[PDB]
């Protein structure tokens, strides 16, 4: 119908919905608005298990499924589609089956059927161009899918630490790491395995373009930023016509490359513009440096104003707490202070709940003690620093008896008041906070535990994308690609031979797959005890 | 063999430590800090003597288990000064815009996260009513709930687990 | 019908009595 300015729909209306399902995996199907009907279609099985999984009808999907190659990237392509129409379900309770559908299950059972046997070929799949889904990568579709539990698999960390050690050895110790990456020295010498004057240069690419490698590289770098600018921060901090100095000049020169810099990972790394921008925005930490260089701009122009002298310096300053925040993500890749952060930020909760519990009591509290002890206050701005201090400062030990105490200078009333909060927000906090903690923990023990890994393999993707210059470097790292461009991995495949060899042996796999839980069914208690009653009972008829 | 336990290790530490603490009585002019090296010498064996309680059936899991926590102590030293450190920078840029000495900021810093924890809070340093508030009360309150729930909630569910 | 107890007892009543009857 929106289209237009026995049904009335064709293929066309399927294609479109398809798309809109999927952007990049399936645009193309039925381009040739319609084609001859005569025409059988290229691939089949695709077609029908398409047509199953849309009418929402499993267990002929499965079967769809079974006899059609390339499997493992469909059945996570069926679970995008189904995952998406449950915010475009009518009705609740059928919104329920389709919410456990599941599919997910068989691309990991298939998956690890084939990790088991000929590893070196499963990476092969894992990342091979995909001749049906509109050529597009396994890993692609699994993160539109947001296929977390897939990611949780061992084999998709075997891989990603296999791409994050670039050409070197799987495991090396971190001191070992520390001392090749400081002395380039150590590093002709055969300190750790290397992968296999040109020889030497061979090896130090080798070297310098391994991930961990630039990790390293800018986490060291940041490091030495912070420090520049809070020293610049401290004691450089000057008047404005003459507060600035050549330190300041280098730090806004850092912070211009810095911003380059995100806005290259931002944009450069996706047809449109505005696709590219909301992918931009997905990520949390990319709004944070948003907010970060936002906060330098502003507290720029300090040095522009004489009068704003202070604010701007404040504003400054508010931007290093910032920064300091920033530097929380670099944890991410640690086995153990992941989780840690997982788990501190998936407590949400507390902040709303308590602002409320707090204030709510603090208060009323205020306004009733301010009443009792000086009814006459003419001053808001007084009675505001007043209300806030006492609450802000009775947690702390600073308890002024010279304000609050006739005989130091209704108490009572206030004891026992102090009294009940001290109880009850007591138990009410730490216990609450712990209770969701365990619940929150445990539910990090499981989902957030996934979304470490998850998280784990976007800083990984993150870090392979980036170049060897560090944030100050840069600068010549992006001039160069520019200049390149204007003068002018996990997407190579294979060729038609040794691909098909791939196909077939993946096809064969996942027979044995199935002929296996074929045969654990077969010796199922029930079905044995079904079988021999059946049997007893044509027996029993018989004699 | 002898390097695989590790209160052998202490105990070569201590001795190291009165070793090194016995040149006190030669030397005349380092009269009190090779005193100090003793004192931490007592130190080193007080903690030496808690090998002995291994033997008891009631004692020795607590010890097992306050030895099993040491994540703790990385990840709180991290957790503690990534924002202690950042706090004080931006207060005392606040407050004295204009310090010269880079030991007595040290001082002041180390003091101030040092004291604040346990009811030592100099108001008279930092209300200019009592010689910027509400931030720093925001902050500190922050701090109170994140620390608080953050570090004996981590300390627990590691400590069951 | 279909708890593995009552097949479990349809089975035995049935053998015995084809024991009985053999
Ligand atoms: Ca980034
Ligand atoms: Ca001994």
């Amino acid at each position: 119908e929106e289209g237009r300015l026995l049904p009335a729909f064709s293929l066309h209306e399927v294609s479109r919905v398809l798309k809109d399902f999927l952007h990049d995996a399936c645009r193309g199907f039925y381009q040739d608005w319609l084609p001859d009907l005569s025409r059988k279609s290229e691939d089949p099985w695709r077609d029908l298990f398409l047509w199953a999984v849309l009418q929402n009808r499993y267990e002929m999907a499965t079967y769809f499924w079974a006899m059609g190659r390339e499997g493992v990237a469909a059945a996570l392509a069926a679970c995008k589609i189904i995952k998406e129409m449950s915010h475009l379900e009518k009705e609740a309770e059928v919104a329920r089956t389709m919410r456990e559908a599941k599919y997910e299950q068989l691309a990991l059972d298939l998956f690890s059927e084939c990790y088991s046997n000929s590893e070196d070929r499963a990476f092969a799949l894992l990342v091979r161009r995909n001749h049906s889904w509109s050529r597009t990568t396994c890993l692609h579709l699994a993160t539109e899918a947001d296929a977390k539990a897939f990611f949780a698999h061992d084999g998709v960390q075997a891989f990603l630490t296999k791409i994050w050690w670039g050409d070197m050895a799987t495991g090396t110790p971190i001191l070992r790491l520390l001392g090749a990456f400081t002395c380039p020295a150590l590093i002709y010498t055969n300190l750790i395995s290397f992968s296999e004057a040109a020889f030497l240069l061979t090896r130090w690419r080798k070297f310098w373009g391994a991930p961990v490698t630039v990790f390293l590289g800018n986490v060291v770098m940041y490091f030495a930023f912070l420090f520049l600018f809070s020293y610049v921060l401290l004691v450089d901090f000057r008047p404005p016509p003459q507060g600035p100095s050549g330190s300041e000049v280098t730090l806004y020169f850092w912070v211009f490359t810095l911003v380059l810099e995100e806005i290259r990972q931002g944009f450069f790394t996706d047809t449109r513009l505005v696709k590219k921008f909301t992918l931009y925005v997905e990520d949390n930490w990319n709004k944070c440096d948003m907010v970060a260089i936002f906060l330098f701009i502003v507290g720029v122009t300090c040095r522009m104003v004489p009068s704003v002298f202070e604010a701007g310096r404040t504003v400054l300053a508010i931007d290093f707490m910032v920064f300091t925040l920033r530097l929380i993500h670099i944890f991410a890749i640690h086995k153990q202070l992941g989780p840690k952060i997982i788990i501190v930020e998936r407590m949400m909760k507390d902040v709303f709940f308590f602002l409320f519990f707090l204030s709510v009591w603090l208060v009323a509290y205020g306004v009733t003690t301010q009443a009792l002890l000086h009814p006459h206050d003419g001053r808001l701005e007084w009675i505001f620093r007043r209300v806030l201090y006492r609450p802000y400062l009775q947690i702390f030990g600073q308890i002024p008896l010279d304000e609050i105490d006739e005989a130091r200078v209704a108490n009572w009333l206030v004891i026992l008041l102090l009294v009940t909060f001290l109880l009850v927000t007591n138990v009410l906090l730490m216990n609450l906070l712990i209770a969701m903690f365990s619940y929150t923990f445990q539910v990090v023990q499981g989902n957030a535990d996934m979304f470490w890994k998850f998280q784990r393999y976007h800083l990984i993707v993150e870090y392979h994308g980036r170049p060897a210059l560090a944030p100050p470097f840069i600068l010549l790292s992006h001039l160069s690609l520019v200049l390149k461009q204007v003068f002018r991995h996990l997407e190579r495949d294979l060729p038609d031979p040794v691909d098909q060899k791939i196909i077939t042996w993946e096809t064969v796999q996942k027979e044995n797959f199935l002929s296996t839980m074929e045969k654990r069914r077969r010796d199922s208690e029930e079905e044995v005890l079904r079988k021999t009653a059946h049997r007893v009972d044509l027996i029993a008829k018989y004699i």
